[PDB]
C-alpha cells in the first residue's frame, strides 16, 4: 500500500507564512485523503504494486489525479521549511543568475505566473530538456514529469485550499509569503539529480 | 461597461448553510473581481460593446474565463435563496420524477457528481434538445451554453472558495447544506423558458 511521507518539520514550522491550521488541513486532510483514495482505486489493477512515480507516468483518470496529487504534495512540502527562504545558495543560485539574470527577476516572473493562473494548479521551477531553468504552470494534478516538459526543482501549490484560510482570495500575499519558506537545499538536490 | 448584477437577497440570507462571510468574499471579491478584470480586458476590443452572453460564446482565454465566471456566479446566486430548498415543487418536481424517477434519486446522483468533481468547477441541472433533464459538470469557468450540452436550469459552484471558509475540505457537507438553499422557483422559471 501507498503511504503518506512524513513532513520534515512540525505543523507550525511554516508559521506565520503558512499557518499550523493550513498545514493541518492541507497535509492531514487533503494530502492524506489522496493517499487513502489512491489505495482504494489501485486495488485489483496493474498499478497495485508499482511505485507512485510509475503510477503517475502510466495512469490516467482518477488514478492519475490522486497519484499525481500525492507526488505533487510531497514535492511541495519538501520545497519548503523552517529557517529557509531568502536568497538561493549553491548551484541553484548560479543557475538562476545564468537563466533569469537575477533571483529578483526569477521571483517577479514566478509570482506573475502563479498569480495569473486560472483555476486549481501548480507553479514549477523546472529544468527543461535544453538544460535551462524555466517556470511552468500546470492545471489540477498535472506535472512536468507526466508532460515530459522538464525535471521539477521546486513547486508552489496554488489550489485555493493552499491559502484560503490564511489569505482568502489574496493569492498574491500567499505567494509573497511563500518566498520566506523556499528550501534551496531541496532545489540543489533536484538540480544535481537533473543534471546527472 | 459590464456590471455586477445585484443579489436578490441579503448577504446573510443563506446562513448558516453558507455564511455571510462566504457570500461577502465570494460576491464582493471574486465575483466583483471577474467584472473588473473583464472590463479591463475587453476595452478597445470588438467585445467592448457586446453582451456578457455574446462574450461567453464568442471569446476564448482570459476574456472567456472572466466573462463565463460572471455569468456562472449570477446563475449560482439566483439558483439559491432564503426559505427555499427542501422538496421541489411545480413543474420541476414533476420533470425530475419523470427524468430521474424520484427527487431522492436525482438528489443523490447530483450530490455524487458535485462531490466527485476533481479541481475547480460547476455542477449543472440542464435541459437537453430532447426536453430531458440532464446532470452536467464543467471544469473551471466552463458552462453548458458554451458547450451546447443544454439549457441551464440550476448550478452549484464547487470551486473551493465557495465553501472553504465554512466547511474547509468537507465538500460533502457543503453540498448537503446547498440542498437547503436550492431555489425551485428559479428552476421553474428556467424550465418554462427552456421547453
Ligand atoms: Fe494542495
Ligand atoms: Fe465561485
Amino acid at each position: 500500500v501507498i503511504t503518506l511521507p512524513k513532513l520534515k518539520y512540525a505543523l507550525n514550522a511554516l508559521s506565520p507564512h503558512i499557518s499550523e491550521e493550513t498545514l493541518n488541513f492541507h497535509y492531514n486532510k487533503h494530502h492524506a485523503g489522496y493517499v487513502n483514495k489512491l489505495n482504494t482505486l489501485i486495488k485489483d489493477t496493474p498499478f497495485a504494486e508499482k511505485s507512485l512515480l510509475d503510477i503517475v507516468k502510466e495512469s490516467s483518470g482518477a488514478i492519475f489525479n490522486n497519484a499525481a496529487q500525492i507526488w505533487n504534495h510531497t514535492f511541495y512540502w519538501d520545497s519548503m521549511g523552517p529557517d529557509c527562504g531568502g536568497e538561493p545558495h549553491g548551484e541553484i543560485k548560479e543557475k538562476i543568475q545564468e537563466d533569469f539574470g537575477s533571483f529578483n527577476n526569477f521571483k517577479e516572473q514566478f509570482s506573475n505566473i502563479l498569480c495569473g493562473h486560472f483555476g486549481s494548479g501548480w507553479g514549477w521551477l523546472a529544468l527543461n530538456n535544453n538544460n535551462k531553468l524555466v517556470i511552468l504552470q500546470t492545471h489540477d494534478a498535472g506535472n512536468p514529469i507526466k508532460d515530459n516538459t522538464g525535471i521539477p526543482i521546486l513547486t508552489c501549490d496554488i489550489w485555493e485550499h493552499a491559502y484560503y484560510i490564511d489569505y482568502r482570495n489574496d493569492r498574491a500575499s500567499y505567494v509573497k509569503a511563500w518566498w520566506n519558506l523556499v528550501n534551496w537545499n531541496f532545489a540543489n538536490e533536484n538540480l544535481k539529480k537533473a543534471m546527472k
